[PDB]
């Protein structure tokens, strides 16, 4: 399912795949469903438009990315397994997720449940924990970036590494232009957690002006519906000052966590 081939080669063309569906669109690429000719296998291909990509000065990025990611094995981020290119576009082949986004199950559950939503934290507080035991900081973590595996595994799919767009996760150090660690993604999962439960970020609003008050004023308020523990942990995680924010060991032993995850 995963552990495909980790020889990852770029002596790979378009002829290798037939084609299928549209998966999503972003800005740069379209993602396709698509099945390698010889060995049948299933996965998907994101392709992004060379010259979009230079024009956009984000073509370095890119290859730094996929040189980091070639090196991450993890049951919660989304395996690559290389990438190609021809003369107008460049191909990178990647895990096929078949539930899809969290962002649309969110679409359609309006919210989550706390099983739901203690069970994607684990996972995603697991999958952070490894990323940053290898020197590789997390950027932003969207629910449009959470995928969700055959057995409703979550999946990292955002490229948010280290060795924009909208900022409803990003931390105030990194949008006042501060110093940031580790600890912005441990922002990131109250954002999410906030979102899971509730079916907004915390700071969402109108205007990305009145956005970035509210996130430099940490301004946001609790439903009824939300438990004291969950009010609880998420005040732990947007916290204004990084050095508050728990270790993940910490995020992991959370007694609305542990109470709540559904992760044999
Ligand atoms: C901010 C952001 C968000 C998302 C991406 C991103 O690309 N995710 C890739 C992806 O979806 N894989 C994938 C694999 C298997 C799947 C599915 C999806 C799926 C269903 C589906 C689709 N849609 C809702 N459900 C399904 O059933 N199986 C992807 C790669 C290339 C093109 C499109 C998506 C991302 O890069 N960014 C950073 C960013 C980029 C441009 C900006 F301008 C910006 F500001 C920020």
């Amino acid at each position: 399912k995963q552990k495909n081939e980790e020889s990852k080669k770029r002596q790979w063309a378009l002829e290798d795949f037939e084609i299928g569906r549209p998966l999503g669109k972003g800005k740069f690429g379209n993602v396709y469903l698509a099945r390698e000719k010889q060995s049948k296998f299933i996965l998907a291909l994101k392709v992004l438009f060379k010259a979009q990509l230079e024009k956009a000065g984000v073509e370095h990025q890119l290859r730094r990315e996929v040189e980091i990611q070639s090196h991450l094995r993890h049951p919660n981020i989304l395996r690559l397994y290389g990438y190609f290119h021809d003369a107008t576009r460049v191909y990178l082949i990647l895990e096929y997720a078949p539930l899809g986004t969290v962002y649309r199950e969110l679409q359609k559950l309006s919210k989550f449940d706390e099983q739901r939503t203690a069970t994607y934290i684990t996972e995603l507080a697991n999958a952070l924990s490894y990323c940053h035991s290898k020197r590789v900081i997390h950027r932003d973590i969207k629910p449009e970036n959470l995928l969700l595996g055959s057995a409703g595994e979550l999946k990292i799919a955002d490229f948010g590494w280290s060795v924009c767009g909208t900022l409803d996760y990003l931390p105030p150090e990194m949008i006042e232009g501060r110093m940031h660690d580790e600890k912005v993604d441990l922002w990131s999962l109250g954002v999410l957690c906030y979102e899971f439960l509730v079916g907004k970020p915390p700071f969402e609003a109108n205007t990305y002006q009145e956005t970035y008050k509210r996130i430099s004023r940490v301004e946001f308020t609790f439903p009824d519906f939300v438990t004291e523990g969950a009010r609880d942990l998420i005040s732990r995680l947007l916290k204004h000052n990084p050095s508050q924010r728990p270790m993940l060991r910490e995020v992991l032993e959370h007694p609305w966590i542990t109470a709540n995850s559904s992760k044999p």
